[PDB]
């Protein structure tokens, strides 16, 4: 019964057999010598197929999510693409969230639709809407919780039962929460998706993705697509992601504490119309968040009274929060989803409000973050 | 009119503006600060979308193939997958070679067929067979030349005219030849594919892929899929591939000279039934190779008189050639395609002979390579 | 008045000017293009002299210690060697601690003595002994606090006054405490030394050293030796050290909390004769530690009742603590100084007790660490 | 009797035992798990002491120079510093060249002199001057051949006999020639020094140094200083140096051929007063170069008729040759030693002529290099 922080450092990461090296080597190699034809050493043959550094990351992620198999990819989006290429085909249907990362929307609507996959965007916070959106062709329900960027909450255990009753898979994109705060497989999810670019790598310095599954056969079907389509994490990126994972617990603890302080500063600020944070008792889905999340995350969104004009001004004015896409780094980030990460959802059911600002609250000294926001908000 | 070796070192690789750093930095970053919302610095916003180290590799590859746009991917197979997802849809048809990398076959037959793409494998050395294989649904002709592993030759300029007459694209997988020996865009190809894992990286230490195109609009459609599906080369892998490219000319020169010597040792060896090398005057397609290749490459295949049993024994017995998948490294590699790279083609039109051995002749001292083969061949 | 955690992420680490890259690039370059002879771009000319990634690490370390200049080296020992080559010459004298890293002892006694530098080892916890050890030739007092491995405490401010009265420099090796817990320059130290291999890098994956100084002229004399002797941190190692520094605060917080719990488990364990931890009220120098350290660190040493035999058995029996040299990693480490890090002090005034075990308490889940020690201690 | 190119790829570089990885892993680790106290795995204990990636580079360099032991350092200058700290002490004397890298001069005159080592600069092309410069205190003769930047030649075998008759060591800095062109240990040198930054790494992207010795005991004394002073090559830099070494033969072949063409363009150019190249029959020491070098190198120096003013203009005007310090990269470099690499020798016996330009002729297409020089030379 090893604890999460122990697993993050040790799972998949036994000291090297030959040398005792305490950290997994970077196997910057394409290929592997065989002892006679098919005589694999340690099961390795070609780095696309499997690479020992990538195996370490895959085994660690499986341990942290409580799954049987992890698979690492070149980006979050490549994990999504390999997943959907594996579980869908022409004629199938997907339920996606009505608030989700714009790239997810873009991949489903602009690539998979052209390849014959139908879809509907549903309010996943409303289990009735999810149950009635099921079609005979539905292969999967795609869940983000909290959603990007509104931080809406979906009851994983409830939606798992709806998916399974329809013989569909439940996919949970656990990027925002991370395995430290939320463990979807433990609530009946079939697949967990991550952008490891975010909290897992933790340092805004490595683009990557991952899948973790409960079912070994689905894991083998995904692995066939990992090998065949080849959208793999390279060994050095996998190595940096794994290095980041070692501090996930201590980072997330501080992200959550700093975000709670930032929410206190935003609530009742006269220029702020609305604060979105799953820890606020009146946030939609707060009680679901309390039952399925250890803590409420580092992400905070808010709507400016003065509209788009005011939101764009705040974004430009921060001196510690950096105006950039992405999230989950040690460094604080700010963005305007409507013109940045979610420009790809303009005109759709997933369009974000133009008065919204999204924060990734970092692990900087909290007074510096609060003071930076307060000066940026001053009209 | 800069020469190839000059471009390989300089194209895309001006010294850094701020510091003068003569080598492109490794931009190990996920994201980029914007000067106000949408105020991109140098056009950068998020590493999946574009990363400055990956841009350098993409611009260099475009210069070497004479194309307008390069795109770098997580592997050769991911370049293939992004290409086919972009140019095909359900109902389309592909012509592929009757001798090709087993992964290419596997991606088309085991993934794209399930996604509604029909295909036929054709002898691309026979332009009549190619012309009659065109269907009204054909979107592309997929060419390897020389083929993996038989080293058969296809007349690029001839097949370009057949493709274009049918309003189809000509795709040339130029992995074996490299841009130093063969420039398909100059002969009317629409798309060049590479596994950069092979001769471009050159050191068996980085899995990667690339696409280069002549047409800027097709380049933008591919780039949309690079971003959306996210199967990108990470910056450190891109950086090592670019480092490898700097020595492509001098490496390939030596691969070709060492391969010619190895072919001399194999021809007439009493245990060798047949030697496959495009430089042999009686090799099928020799005259086409002379007109479209600067030299005939580092790859050599041969068939053992004593059958599969003899081929497997040679593979196990080399002490300088390493028994492993892959090719195009400085180090010599040997394999048995039937049980290794082309196990995925068993039972298909692309099945390889069980008595065949494939060599990637490296840049080691040639007498050591010849002597190693001669001892391995001795029964 | 930016806080420590803010500085650790931001100092020296403004977003890239050209691209906005939020993380400092890895300038894996030897040299830099000049605009006419001596026309340096951004002040760069040759990576040994200065490298932009190494400058970022050097500026960050200067900010965290409150110094004017940082300098990064190939290892802790190379920082020590460059320091001593700069400030000493034949005929000079050094005061060193009577308990110190064995490599420090080895460099002074086995290299600098042969090069004409005399030395004495003194109890730095006894300011009278330090004051009477001053000789007319004394150039520096070399302080570790806490000491490696007994964790003895030296009053930095007191020893600074003794050094300065003698026109000598006070050097503090702040490796064990890190800048998060202790800031020697603020108490009158002239030079801070680190093995960045330990808590600063934080992940047992990069050997490196650093110097930070208060006085810009001493900084320039050291920099002349950094350039001339060339024992520099390479850019990728500097980059990983800088990545590690971003989480120093959150890591050290957890190291200190886990170490306090481990000390509770060891105190009164029937096999344990003595527990060494600066936070124990009866530890020698506890009151000095309270006034100069924010918290008492991740290191814990203890002496077994059953002697050397019992200590060696504990070292071999841990399953979560890894038996290895080094310290300050996220992963827990255990060692026997007498036969490992301090074999080099056997027979000297710095000989360690043979019944002593040294712990680097990591950031694993604390119950797993306590349970691992308790099973290892059971006879 | 394996050949040089074979050794460069294979020596020290057997495929990984556990996984078969064909390329040496990057052991980005500080420490190594022991099986009981002192139970080393594969002989590893701490990365400063030894690191498996650095061991591979050290073993490869030993094979290429024909020595018993290689040692890798953080820079060329750090290799020099560790060497001199090992073999000299206060009161000793060194003979150095009268034309040498300015950093070598700076380390000896500005650091080791202050530490009690006397020195004289001698014309090493004149064995009589070398023999009469020997003092009873002389511990070593330090040889560059060809010299930096005049490319003067020293007869290694002759100077070895002079050194050995005096019970002194012969040190040869073989940076410019590389082990591919010249093997000083085979001619009686005791120590070979390299800046691996130059031709060995080969890509202007990794600062590093090395020592190789014939005598295992001197190797152990040097290794004690490598460990104790800690000026080690880090594993990723060692790995890139080793990657570079794989193409040394093919690169140097092309450097030598391109340099011979550049010399033809410079000889008789009306603006050029003198061309310095060891392959010119009238170059001082040409016959010695023919007997001890396989070929005459990539470096070319020349003196402008129009003095310093003309030399500085040429340096600024090249568009393919990059104006920067350093040499031995695939990319062509140009500099003015008097104001750049050898500003540190101004006012000494090693002062370089102010009308001199130094070229590192790269492996770009030769016509582009010749045409670039011809336009830069045009007044
Ligand atoms: C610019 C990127 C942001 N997000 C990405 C993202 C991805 C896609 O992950 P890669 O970017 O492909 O690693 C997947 N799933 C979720 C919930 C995400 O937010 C961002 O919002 O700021
Ligand atoms: C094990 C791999 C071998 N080949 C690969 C390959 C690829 C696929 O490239 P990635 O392996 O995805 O970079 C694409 N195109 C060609 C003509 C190829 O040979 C091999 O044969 O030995
Ligand atoms: C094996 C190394 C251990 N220590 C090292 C050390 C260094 C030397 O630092 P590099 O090892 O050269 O980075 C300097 N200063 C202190 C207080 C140290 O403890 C160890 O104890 O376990
Ligand atoms: C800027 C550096 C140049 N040279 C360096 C050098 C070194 C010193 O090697 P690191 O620079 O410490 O790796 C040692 N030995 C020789 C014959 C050298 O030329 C240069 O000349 O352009
Ligand atoms: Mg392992
Ligand atoms: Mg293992
Ligand atoms: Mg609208
Ligand atoms: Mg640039
Ligand atoms: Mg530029
Ligand atoms: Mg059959
Ligand atoms: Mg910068
Ligand atoms: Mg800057
Ligand atoms: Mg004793
Ligand atoms: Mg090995
Ligand atoms: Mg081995
Ligand atoms: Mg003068």
């Amino acid at each position: 019964y090893e604890g999460f922080e122990t697993l993050a450092i040790h799972a998949g990461q036994e000291a090297d057999a030959e040398t005792g090296a305490v950290v997994v080597p970077i196997y910057q190699t394409s290929t592997y010598r065989q002892d006679g034809v098919g005589g694999l050493r340690g099961g390795y043959e070609y780095s696309r197929t499997a690479n020992p550094t990538r195996t370490a990351l895959e085994e660690c992620l499986a341990a942290l999510e409580g799954g049987v198999r992890g698979l690492a990819f070149a980006s979050g989006m490549a994990a999504e693409d390999t997943l959907l290429r594996t579980i869908a085909r022409p004629g199938d249907h997907l339920i996606i969230p009505n608030d989700a990362y714009g790239g997810t929307f873009r991949l489903v609507s602009k690539v998979f639709e052209r390849w014959g996959v139908s879809w509907d965007a549903v309010d996943l916070s409303n289990p009735e809407a999810v149950r009635t959106a099921i079609r005979p062709e539905t292969v999967a329900i795609w869940v983000e919780t909290p959603t990007n960027p509104l931080l809406n909450i979906a009851d994983i255990a409830a939606l798992a039962d709806i998916a399974h009753a329809a013989d569909a898979l439940l996919v949970v994109d656990n990027t925002f929460a991370s395995p430290y705060l939320q463990r979807p497989l433990s609530l009946g999810a079939d697949v967990v998706v991550h952008s490891t670019t975010k909290y897992l790598g933790g340092h805004s310095d490595v683009v990557g993705g991952a899948l973790v599954v409960a079912d070994a056969e689905l894991g083998e079907r995904l692995a066939f697509h990992q090998n065949s389509m080849g959208a793999v994490a390279g060994p050095f990126d996998a190595w940096l992601t794994l290095r980041g994972i070692k501090t996930l617990g201590v980072r997330m603890d501080r992200h959550c504490a700093n975000a709670e302080r930032v929410v206190e500063a935003l609530v009742g600020h006269p220029e702020v119309a609305e604060v979105l944070y799953p820890g606020l008792p009146d946030h939609p889905g707060h009680k679901v968040a309390v039952d399925q999340m250890r803590a409420f995350g580092g992400m905070v969104s808010f709507r400016m009274r003065g509209g788009e004009e005011a939101a764009l001004r705040v974004c430009a004015k921060t001196k510690v929060f950096t105006l950039a896409e992405s999230l989950g780094g040690v460094e604080s980030l700010i963005e305007h989803p409507g013109k940045m990460t979610h420009a790809s959802t303009a005109g759709s059911l997933l369009e974000v409000p133009s008065d919204l600002v999204r924060l990734s609250v970092g692990i900087e000294t909290v007074d510096d973050l609060v003071n930076d926001l307060l000066q940026a908000l001053e009209p």
